[PDB]
C-alpha cells in the first residue's frame, strides 16, 4: 500500500514572562521567548534602540549580527509519516534532534517513479515481491526468540518501507536541517521533507524562518535557499 | 548590593495532536507530548493495556522500562537570577542545555556566610573593596578599545558577582542536571539552584519529576534524591 | 554476494605529557591520558595515595567514584564493514559518535537465516530479485539528474544491503554504546557489532573496558554485561 | 603570584589502516585518518583523480566542498594553564569539547594591565587583598562540612584566579573554537588562548589548519582569520 508524506507540527514553545520584568512585546510564544533571551543578555528590556524595538525587527537583527544561539531556546516537534526508511536514515544523521521512530506493508514511492504509471506498477510489483519473501521467510523461521525471527525476516524489507517519526529540535537545529537538506544539491525525498517542515515553521514563526525562499523547480519539486 | 536566588519558569512545551490520530489523554502539554511520542513508537494510540492507559500511569511505565529518550521531546526554559558566576560556571558544564547569559555591583552571598551577621559584614566589605579596585583600575585605564579596558578591569571581580541566565533543555537534560546537582554530595549553591528548578518542574510536570524526593537537611538546606 | 561483519580499530589516542610535569606512569597512550586528566583535576601528579598509584588501579577508582567524564579525553575509530543498512540505522542513533558512511550487490545475511542452508538460499533468491528489480528500474528511468534515477531505484534495495562505516567516539561514548547494545535485550546484529567493538577496545585499553563480561549464549551468539 | 598562559598539546590521533585495504598516503596520523574517512565514503582508495591524489591536496578539496564532518574523526587534547577563571567560563561554553578542570594564589593579569607597571602593582595589590579576605573568612568559618567553609570563602576569589584545564575535541570543534575566538571581535584573553591552540594545531596538522591566517595586530596581540 502506497502512502504519501505527511508532516504535522505537534509541539511548540509556550512563553510567559516573569511578572517582575518591565518588558512586553507585540507577539506571543516562541518568537517572544527568543527576544526575551536576547534582551536578557544585554539588559535591554527597556527598548533603547527605536530601530530594533518591535519583535520582528529585533529577531531580524539577531540574524544579521549572527547571534543564532538565541534561537536555541525555542522548540518545535514534528510528527512525520509517509517517509521512507532511507530518508529517515538521512534525517537521524542530524545529531542535535531528538527522535522517536516507529519500531520496525505501507511503502513510499519515489516521486520520479510515482509520476510514471508504468514505472509505478513495476515498483509496486517489486514491493509485493519483498513482502511475499518476508512472510515466506518469517513462517519458515517461526516453524522452528520469536522477536528474533521477525528481526531476521525484516532484512528483506526495502528502503521504501514507510517509517513514522517524532522529531524534536530547537529553532537553530531546524534552520540547520533545512539549510542543508532544502537546497537543490540534496536527495529528493529528504529535500521534500525539509521544505514541508519549513512551510510549517514559517507559519509557526514567520520572522525566524522568513529569510528562507521556497521556489518550485521545473520538475515541480520544491527547494529553499537563504542568504 | 546583596541579591537572592530567583528561578522563574518562562517556557514550556505546548502540545496539539494531529486531528487524524484516534487518541486522547487526560492531560495537556508536555506530559501529553511525551505519551504521544511513546505511543508513536509502538502504534498504541488505541490503549490496549488497561494498566498503562492513563497519562500518569503511562509515563510511570516509560520510567521503569528506561525509555527516558521519550522525555527529550518536552522542553522547559528557566530564567535564573541571583546566581553567582561560580555557580553559573558549574551550570554551563552541562552541555545539553542552551544558555543565554548576562554579558559581564550585585552580589550573591553564600548561605553559610549569610547566616552569620558578622561574617556577612566581613564578606560585603570584601565586595565593596573589589568594586573600589575595579573602578580605580577602569578609570586608570580609560585615561589612556574601551571595551578592552572594562574587560581587563573585570579580572578583579569576585566569584560572588551576580549573574543572570536563560537556560533551556529537554526534560531528560533537566532530570540529569537535578540528579547530579540536587544530591547531598553537591556544592551548596548549585544544589539550591537544582532543587529550585526541580520544584518548578514538579509543578509543571508532576509525573515526569514526581519520583524526586525533596528533603530539608538539618542545616535547613534542601536536597533531592530518586531511585 | 554475501559478506560477514568486519570490525577494524583504525585510530586511537597517542599521549605525550608536558615535559614540565613531574609525573610518569606504567602505561602509554589512551589510558595514560585518562590518568593524566584525572590527576590534572586534583593536582595529584605526585601520587599521594599508595592504593591508586598505578594506572590500572587509578582508572579502576575513577570508575567506582563515577568520574567517567575523564574517559571522554580518549578516542577510538572503527572501520566497520559487513554491517547491514538496518544495523547502521541503529548505530547512527547514538548521537555522540561521528560517522562517515559509504554513500548509497553485497549483502548481510542475518545469522539465524545464515545457519539454515535452505533459508539462506531462500534469502539470497530474494536478494537477487531485489537486485534484478533495481536494475530493471534504473534502466527504465535513465532511458528518459541521473543521480536522481539511481536514488529513486535504490528505494527497492533491502535492509540487508551492506554498508561500510567509519565511526569515531570517545571512550565514554563507546562504553555507553556497548552497554546498551551488547546486552541480551538487544537486536542480534547490533549486539554482534557492539561485542566485536568491545573485543577490539578490551585489547586497546584493558582497564577502561575490563569490567565488561563477554559470555557466549546458548545459540552461540555473544553478549556483554557490566556492574 | 602572577602566571602566564601555557598551552601544551598532550594528545593526538594515531592512525593505522586495515591491512586489507589497497591504499597508502604521503602522511601519518590525524591527516591520514581524515583522508581515509573521505575515501571510505566514496570507495576511492584507488586514487582516480590526479588532482586530489596526495593527502594535502585531498584535504584541501574536502574543505572547499564543505565536507568538514570528515574532520570529526581526528582528535586533539590541550593542557591549558595560566588561564583565568573568566576565560575558562568562555571556553566551556563550547559544548562539543570535553573538559577536565582544576577543582576550585596564582593569578592571571590581563595583558593591558600587565603592560603598565603601575597598573600591574595596583592589580596585584587587589589580588593580595582578595586573598587576605579569603583566608580571614575561611578561618572565621572553620572556627565554627569543612569542604563547605572553603566553597563559601571562595566566593571572594577574583575572575583572575588561575585555572588549569584539560580540553579535548575533534578537529571540527577546534576549527569552530578558533574561528569564533581568534577573530578581532573576541575578548583578548580567550583570543590569545585560541591563537595559541591554533599554533599548536598548525604544527600538528598543517593542511587541516593551514587556511588560518595569524596576524600580529598593532597592540602586539595576535589574531587569526580564514575564508
Ligand atoms: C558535500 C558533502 C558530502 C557528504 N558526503 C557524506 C557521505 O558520503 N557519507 C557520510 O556519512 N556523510 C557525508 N557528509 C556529511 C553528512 O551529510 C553530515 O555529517 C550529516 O548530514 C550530519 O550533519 P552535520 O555534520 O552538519 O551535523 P549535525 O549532526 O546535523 O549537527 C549540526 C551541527 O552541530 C555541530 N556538531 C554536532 N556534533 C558534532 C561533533 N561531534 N563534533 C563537532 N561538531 C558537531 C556541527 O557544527 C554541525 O554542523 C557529506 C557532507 C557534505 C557537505
Ligand atoms: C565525583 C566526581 C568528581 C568530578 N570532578 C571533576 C573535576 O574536578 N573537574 C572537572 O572538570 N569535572 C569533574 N567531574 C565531572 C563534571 O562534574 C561533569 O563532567 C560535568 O558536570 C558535566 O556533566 P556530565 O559529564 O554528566 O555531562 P553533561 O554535559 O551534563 O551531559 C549529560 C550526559 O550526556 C552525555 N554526554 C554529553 N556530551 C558527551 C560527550 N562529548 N561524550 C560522551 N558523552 C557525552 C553523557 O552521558 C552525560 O552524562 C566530576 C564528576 C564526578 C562524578
Ligand atoms: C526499552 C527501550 C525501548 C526503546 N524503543 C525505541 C523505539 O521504539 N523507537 C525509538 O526511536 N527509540 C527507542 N528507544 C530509545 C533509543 O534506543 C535511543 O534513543 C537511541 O539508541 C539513542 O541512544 P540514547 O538515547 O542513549 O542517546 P545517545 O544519542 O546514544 O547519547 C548518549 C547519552 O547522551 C545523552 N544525550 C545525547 N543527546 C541528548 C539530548 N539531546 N538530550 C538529552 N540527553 C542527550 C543521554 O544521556 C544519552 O544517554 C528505546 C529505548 C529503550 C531503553
Ligand atoms: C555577536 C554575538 C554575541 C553573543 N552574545 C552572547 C551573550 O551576551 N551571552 C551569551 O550567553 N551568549 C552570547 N553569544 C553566543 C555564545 O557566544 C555562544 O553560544 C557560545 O560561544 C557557544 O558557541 P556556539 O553557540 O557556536 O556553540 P558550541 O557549543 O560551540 O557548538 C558548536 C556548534 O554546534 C552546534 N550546536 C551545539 N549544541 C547545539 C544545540 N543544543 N542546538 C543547536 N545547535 C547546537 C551549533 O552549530 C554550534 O555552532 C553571542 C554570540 C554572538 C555571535
Amino acid at each position: 500500500e502506497q502512502v504519501k508524506l505527511s508532516v504535522e507540527l505537534i509541539a511548540c514553545s509556550s512563553f510567559t514572562p516573569p511578572a517582575d520584568v518591565e518588558w512586553s512585546t507585540d507577539v506571543e510564544g516562541a518568537e517572544a521567548l527568543v527576544e526575551f533571551a536576547g534582551r536578557a543578555c544585554y539588559e535591554t528590556f527597556d527598548k533603547p534602540n527605536p530601530r530594533t524595538a518591535s519583535n520582528a525587527a529585533y529577531l531580524r537583527h539577531i540574524m544579521e549580527v549572527g547571534h543564532t544561539a538565541l534561537l536555541e531556546h525555542a522548540n518545535a516537534t514534528m510528527y512525520i509519516r509517509g517517509i521512507s526508511r532511507s530518508a529517515t536514515h538521512e534525517l537521524v544523521r542530524h545529531r542535535h534532534f531528538s527522535f522517536s521512530q516507529l519500531s520496525q506493508s505501507e511503502v513510499v514511492v519515489p516521486t520520479l517513479i510515482d509520476e510514471d504509471p508504468q514505472l509505478r506498477e513495476l515498483f509496486m510489483h517489486a514491493m509485493d515481491e519483498s513482502r511475499f519473501a518476508f512472510n515466506e521467510l518469517l513462517n519458515a523461521l517461526e516453524e522452528k526468540r520469536k522477536k528474533q525471527a521477525r528481526q531476521a525476516a525484516r532484512a528483506v524489507l526495502p528502503n521504501a518501507t514507510e517509517s513514522r517519526i517524532v522529531v524534536s529540535g530547537n529553532f537553530r537545529t531546524w534552520r540547520h536541517f533545512i539549510g542543508m537538506r532544502a537546497s537543490e544539491h540534496a536527495d529528493v525525498e529528504i529535500r521534500e521533507v525539509a521544505v514541508e517542515c519549513l512551510r510549517k515553521l514559517q507559519v509557526a514563526a514567520p520572522t525566524v524562518f522568513g529569510d528562507f525562499e521556497i521556489e518550485t523547480l521545473a520538475d515541480g519539486s520544491q527547494m529553499a535557499t537563504s542568504p
